[PDB]
């Protein structure tokens, strides 16, 4: 459960072959939270953004699985579990995010670990393929989402994904507190997108 420096940088010190790409048509930011059996009760936050096109050859070995949205309608490289709605019948990679730029470039690299698990990245996901068309948010995204495509469902460990968006200077986002703007269904998140940042009242 518990922020852990030290598990984050024993893991992260076998991270590898990073490399710079040019800005994606589009992408989705989203948390992952990494743990390890031997290390009970630690864990620590990282970045993923998933883009279009399939680069399984950036990726770890154990993570170039490829997962599907839900009938014809497109997959995503890196993930590790099928994706119960549509897609928009495009191909995707979920990369480690190790900093996006100013200019757009992203640098990704290679972490020694499975696949995405869980169904946390849905928030991510259903926003990249049903609102978002040009560019990434600059914003982490996280939370399930129901059967209705707009109830989001909250996560475990909301602290060290926070922890993970700061460290990228990015704002949390998702229907709990801890987040950094909370956002009660995926129509708000997309309103968000829109806006950029959070509307503001002065009386």
């Amino acid at each position: 459960g518990k922020f852990s420096r030290a598990l984050k940088n024993r893991l992260e010190s076998a991270n590898y072959e990073e490399v710079e790409l040019p800005p994606p048509s589009k992408g989705v930011i989203v948390p992952v939270v990494h743990t390890v059996k031997s290390a009970p009760g630690e864990a620590f936050g990282s970045l993923a953004i998933i883009i279009p096109g399939e680069y399984p050859e950036l990726l770890d070995a154990n993570q170039q699985v490829l997962s599907h949205f839900a009938n014809d309608t497109g997959s995503v490289w890196g993930i590790g579990e099928d994706i119960p709605f549509e897609g928009d019948n495009m191909c995707y990679t979920a990369l480690p995010l190790k900093e996006i730029k100013r200019n757009g470039n992203i640098v990704v690299e290679k972490i020694f670990a499975g696949p995405i698990m869980g169904p946390s990245a849905q928030l991510g996901l259903s926003l990249l393929v049903n609102d978002i068309e040009d560019g990434v948010p600059r914003m982490v995204f996280t939370g399930e989402i129901a059967d209705d495509e707009e109830t989001i469902i909250p996560i475990c460990g909301v602290d060290i994904a926070a922890i993970a968006a700061h460290e990228q200077g990015l704002p949390l986002i998702g229907n709990q507190p801890g987040v950094d703007e909370e956002v009660r269904n995926t129509s708000l998140a997309a309103h968000l997108i829109q806006t950029g940042t959070l509307p503001v009242q002065r009386a």
